[PDB]
Parts: C-alpha cells; sequence; structure tokens
C-alpha cells in the first residue's frame, strides 16, 4: 500500500519534529483517512462509509472550493493536535484559506506495534533495494564510461592516421603540381625565345 | 561515520526487535553502542575489554574471524538453514544471550544494561537519518540512471559516427585519388600542347 511521511509539529515542543507517516486510502472523493501519532502511542484506523455523502454538498456551496482544497491539502498546516482534548481538531488559520476540512473520527485500534513493524520493514526493504540498484547502476555507468573512453580513443587513432596519410598525399600532390607549373613556365620561356 | 539498523525478527514472536545503531571504526574489540527497547523504555550500554580473550583462547582462534562474525551478524543478513535462538529471558529477569551449536553450550559475549534517559530523541534522529539516507540513495540512483542512459546514447552516436567515418574514408581517399589523377592528366595535356607548340620552328 502507498504511504508517505508527513511530519507534524507541536506547539508545546516546536523543536521536536514527530515523523508521522500518514496512511491514506483510495481517491479522496469517496472517503479519506488521515493518520496521527505522538511518539508515545500508535493509532492507525480507517474511516467507514455513510459519512461523506451526507455532509459534502448539503450547505449549497460551490463544489470547487472543497475538492480543490482537498486535493491541495496532500500534494504549512498548523496541526493543533492537543492532548488535553484528545481530538484531531486543528484550526485552519492560514492566509486565504480559513474553513473546516475533514470530519475525522480519531484513530483508535488495539494493535499499535504492527503498523510500526511493517513500516520499518518496508523502510529496510526499500533501503536494501536502493543500495542494490545504486551499485548495479554504478558498475553500469563505470563500464559505459570505459567503453566511451576506449571507443573515443580508437576513433582518435583511426582519424589521426587517416589525416596523416591525407596530409602526406596532399604534400606530395602539391610538390608534383609545383614541379608541373615550373616545367610549364620553363617551356613557355623557351617558346618565347624560339 | 554512518548509522545502520538491522531488524532481527524472531519467527516465534514478532513483538521484540533489536536496534543496533553502532558507531564503529575499522575494528571491533572495544566499547560500542547497542540499544534495546520495547517501545516505552530503553536500556543501552557498552562492554569494555573485560571478557574477550577466552573467545580467542578456548577454541584457539585469532582476530579477524571474530571481526568477520561480528560484521556479518550485527549487520543485515541471516541464513534460513542456521536457526538463531535469540532467547531474551524476561521471566527470569536476567539478561544474557546464548548461541547453541553441536549440542554444546559456549560463550559469545556479555552486555550489561544501563538505562538511557533520552530514548525518544535518539530514536527520532535515527528514523530521520534513515529517511535522509533513503532520499540520498534514491537521488544517486536516479542520477546514475540518467548518466547510464546518457552514456548509452553517447555510445550509440559515437558508434554510428565511427561506422560513417570508416565507410566514407575509402570514398574520400578515392575522391582525392581521382582528383589528383585528373589534375595530373590535364597537366600532361598541357605539357603535350607545349611540346607540340615547341616542335614547330
Amino acid at each position: 500500500m502507498e504511504r508517505k511521511i508527513s511530519r507534524i509539529h507541536l506547539v508545546s515542543e516546536p523543536s521536536i519534529t514527530h515523523f508521522l507517516q500518514v496512511s491514506w486510502e483510495k481517491t479522496l472523493e469517496s472517503g479519506f483517512v488521515i493518520t496521527l501519532t505522538d511518539g508515545h502511542s500508535a493509532w492507525t484506523g480507517t474511516v467507514s462509509e455513510s459519512e461523506i455523502s451526507q455532509e459534502a454538498d448539503d450547505m449549497a456551496m460551490e463544489k470547487g472550493k472543497y475538492v480543490g482544497e482537498l486535493r491541495k491539502a496532500l500534494l504549512v498546516y498548523t496541526f493543533n493536535f492537543s492532548k488535553e482534548s484528545c481530538y484531531f481538531f486543528f484550526e485552519k488559520n492560514l492566509k486565504d484559506v480559513s474553513f473546516r476540512l475533514g470530519s475525522f473520527n480519531l484513530e483508535k485500534v488495539e494493535n499499535p506495534a504492527e503498523v510500526i513493524r511493517e513500516l520499518i520493514c518496508y523502510c529496510l526493504d526499500t533501503i536494501a533495494e536502493n543500495q542494490a540498484k545504486n551499485e548495479h547502476l554504478q558498475k553500469e555507468n563505470e563500464r559505459l564510461l570505459r567503453d566511451w573512453n576506449d571507443v573515443q580513443g580508437r576513433f582518435e587513432k583511426c582519424v589521426s592516421a587517416k589525416e596523416a596519410l591525407e596530409t602526406d598525399l596532399y604534400k606530395r600532390f602539391i610538390l608534383v603540381l609545383n614541379e608541373k607549373k615550373t616545367k610549364i613556365r620553363s617551356l613557355h620561356n623557351k617558346l618565347l625565345n624560339a
């Protein structure tokens, strides 16, 4: 399943960046699931149906001003997750965007460790694949560099030898033409005195 | 000084896993960093040069073999044929590890534990470093792919140019030959005409 890290920031501790890797679901037009963590407990629960259709288009608003913000929300968000309320409610106090987005039932499950275990397993697998492909492409790039270098070299030798032969032929032909011109000039000189 | 984490996953239970963010130089015979935690509390610790000579004297082995064993055990990698019994005895409240082979009990090492006071920060920095090295590896991967394809069609183009040059070198040399021949022939014709003109007196 597709999963991407979306780290969040706290107000009490603005320096501790809690790396929250959010787990989502299929296209957001038919329901969406957000993930939350705090570093001391794990919560990963998916929402159900019968919650999206009723609340989406009942207040008579344009469809764009909701779907556009929904799509731009994933592709700074003041996540005001407060432990005093234990609810994922955050005010969208952002310039030109001030509205409530997302009716979330806060995530709560019985197995907290499984999500973390699978996440770290995927991280290790992708690291290993990364180094493997890095090494493979390293040898490929190096061998292609050597092939380019020695092909360039052999081209250099062949062109240089051909050009040296061409220069020799040109010089010999120039000398022969100069001799012919001198002979013609001498013949004309003798013909003049004839 | 890089950091690597290898998950040793017991087939019997998936609850406990070991994190080894060891900072090592080109030797492993002194104090290092090992971390063990369950998710709420952590117990780190280091072992000095106290009990290592027995593992070189009893079975009369020298260094390097132990270094290689440490390097291929602490890092990632395991053998399906050789089962590993990582018995962490929580019920007896006594921390020790054993490596069983040929139905005999031997020694491998000792690790006393001292509880660390800041596990959250080190774990967060560890996961951040893991994400950073994933990003770096992926960037190097895409750059290497780009250079791979670039040198690939560079080789294609230079091979095509070489084939063109070796095909056209004979043609150009023949063109030069024929041009020189025609120039010499017209020079001979000029000499013939001059000879005919000088012949009459």
